[PDB]
């Protein structure tokens, strides 16, 4: 007696690919089809071919296990395309997109949906149903990394058709974003899709592109589309940095690792002309990201501070400032952001701006701010200060 | 910033294939020689050959990786053995083994021999070396399931050189076995060795076989060494029947699946006449037997009685009161084993024998035994009674 015993004690948990078969057909293995349908992939002479036949075949695999809902041979599915993807992924993924994005869709959203109808997100007992099973059997985390890897390999190069990353986020859809980012998912799903809109920036249009009306492009149209998506997109990342989730303990570093996440993806929005255009005139993005500079600083106070959670501080004003000081003083953005009427701190409005401003001018005479701040940092803070005093 | 996000949050623990290289070469990725390398494997119209080229590459490359102590990327080019190699292990393996065995074993001794030489087993603190962060960065049971694939690749089919089970255990070493059935190692490591030697039986030879000492064979010399280790391998697994790994808590569940997996192994070794004979020559393992079956009977009727330990109880009656019978029945055993010369249990000798034989019997009057053990098991339990009152 053999394999029965290895099936026994070998399940961290691991299942077997050779085992698994369709209820279709539950006499014909996984392994087998690909095995026979392995040597017609490829054209001679390019092993991106190769790589792209290979993904094709996995995705279409997973896509019938979806329509089935046979979830055993999903996670190995999703692994074999993060190796084959990792691979060459820059030049694999603009071939894999137009199928790939979709099933991690429907993939991820099988847990999501009653996560975001679960009171706290936790799935324990309250559906009561095969979710249960549901959420244990698929991996979310996985799923969010290989669209990741897909879109850094759409991401633009430094050496008509749209630009692969384009077509990623054209097809790429902002419920699916925005459910991806409520508070009630965990923290490894929630950071993941936090990272994953970093590769959004596009020359016109950050985060996901609507659908078109007709088949011929309606430049007015779309030029709304992505001011309302760029709109939205701001407003959600913005919040978490005053109002991290749930699940960030409300004084851990955990919080912090939060607010700096948000901010991070802020700035790759500001990257793009586009992007930073947005953030300047949004009606809540600076107001917030003031808010989270003077938390960031008073915390830096604290009574009792202990990744280093002081570090994570240091660079949530380094950056923070570096942001502001970006969107307050270039040209493209100062007739916007620099408005600042009432556009300051949530709890004590322009006066804890300007403290928070002089207190980090300061940085010598505090010993805690001596040894932390950077002094490019004291500089910026001191020309955002010098116009801050007057208009 | 994209890469070092995704980078700090992925790490269950993962890394990224792509970021490995070797310190002798750091700019070239483990990716890149793979994918230069790829278009060359193969023979056209050999998806085998396929597999075998490719197989062969990982294997050289983690061979690579043990010469310059680079342990990052063994364990993902462990799981694409596993993947590639569950595709077609039959006809996969035999090209393999030659190469993949001493790895594996070589990998494996890296966190057994500290394992053996510490006084319980356990890392933590007692090197105070690498070697503590070098049982954290490979798995081990994992390549012990790489060698059981490759192993059960490489078993008899239904359907002159050496038959490739035997170029596997030629290749395969005893010393190996002893330390990793040794009882400082964990439950899955142990589990995963008892397994493993269920594929060692060969018509002439259970269990690794001995390196010739010329290239000519010797028939007689070779006699000797499957004598010798078929004699040491029964006692070392005998030995757990009545004597579980230190990790087995001695009244869980866990001990009972222990001394069920040896004797699991027993029966494999009992499958072929030579094993069979083996244990019926050997001095220790029916006594150990005997042993077993009159604790187990006697935990049946245990003061507290909670997979089921119950049902693992009745699996360890029926299999090894099959054994038993097979052994003392058979008439290619029976002028050996049935010498029954105090062979019998150490607590009580005879008396316990012919007691538990009895009340194995008398399965009826016993409510416990009524509605447990099968009605085969009471019919091979009369007979070896039936033989046990008089000789």
């Amino acid at each position: 007696p053999d394999f029965l015993k290895l099936f026994l004690n070998h399940t961290p948990t691991f299942d077997m690919f050779s085992r698994f078969c369709f209820p279709s057909d539950p006499e014909r293995s996984l392994a087998s089809i690909v095995l026979q349908k392995l040597p017609q992939m490829g054209s001679p002479g390019d092993p991106t071919s190769l790589l792209v036949d290979f993904a094709d075949t996995l995705i279409d695999l997973w896509h019938q296990c979806l329509s089935e809902r046979y979830y055993g041979p999903i996670y190995h599915l999703v692994s074999l395309l993060l190796y084959t993807l990792d691979l060459n992924a820059v030049e694999v993924a603009p071939h894999i997109l137009s199928s790939l994005i979709p099933v991690c869709a429907t993939t991820c959203r099988l847990v999501a949906l009653p996560r975001l109808n679960s009171a706290d997100g936790d799935l324990s007992g309250h559906p009561d149903a095969v979710v249960r099973q549901l959420c244990l059997n698929i991996d979310v985390t996985q799923c969010l990394s290989v669209l990741y890897l897909a879109a850094s390999g759409c991401l633009p190069q430094p050496l008509p058709q749209d630009t692969p990353q384009l077509e990623f986020w054209k097809t790429m859809e902002l419920d699916f974003v925005l459910t991806m980012l409520s508070p009630k998912n965990p923290e490894e799903d929630w950071s993941a899709m936090m990272i994953l809109l970093r590769t959004s920036v596009a020359p016109h249009s950050i985060g996901p592109i609507p659908s078109s009306a007709t088949n011929s492009t309606n430049r007015r149209s779309e030029a709304k589309n992505a001011d309302a998506v760029a709109a939205t997109l701001i407003d959600c990342v913005s919040s978490f940095l005053c109002e991290p989730p749930k699940w960030a303990t409300p004084r851990s570093a955990k919080e912090i690792a939060a607010r700096l996440a948000a901010l991070r993806t802020l700035m790759a929005f500001a990257t793009g002309h586009f992007g930073a255009r947005q953030i300047a005139e949004s009606d809540v993005a600076i107001p917030r990201l003031v808010t989270v500079l003077c938390w960031a600083l008073d915390r830096l106070y604290d009574s009792d501070l202990p990744p280093d959670s002081m570090s994570l501080l240091h660079q949530i004003i380094a950056q923070g400032t570096r942001l502001l000081h970006f969107l307050v003083t270039d040209h493209r953005t100062s007739d916007a952001a620099n408005i600042s009427t009432k556009l300051a701190a949530s709890h004590g409005g322009s006066q804890r701006y300007f403290l928070t401003l002089a207190r980090l001018n300061f940085a010598e005479e505090d010993l805690v701010l001596e040894a932390g701040i950077d002094a490019e940092t004291v500089e910026l803070a001191h020309e955002l200060l010098e116009l801050a005093v007057t208009p």
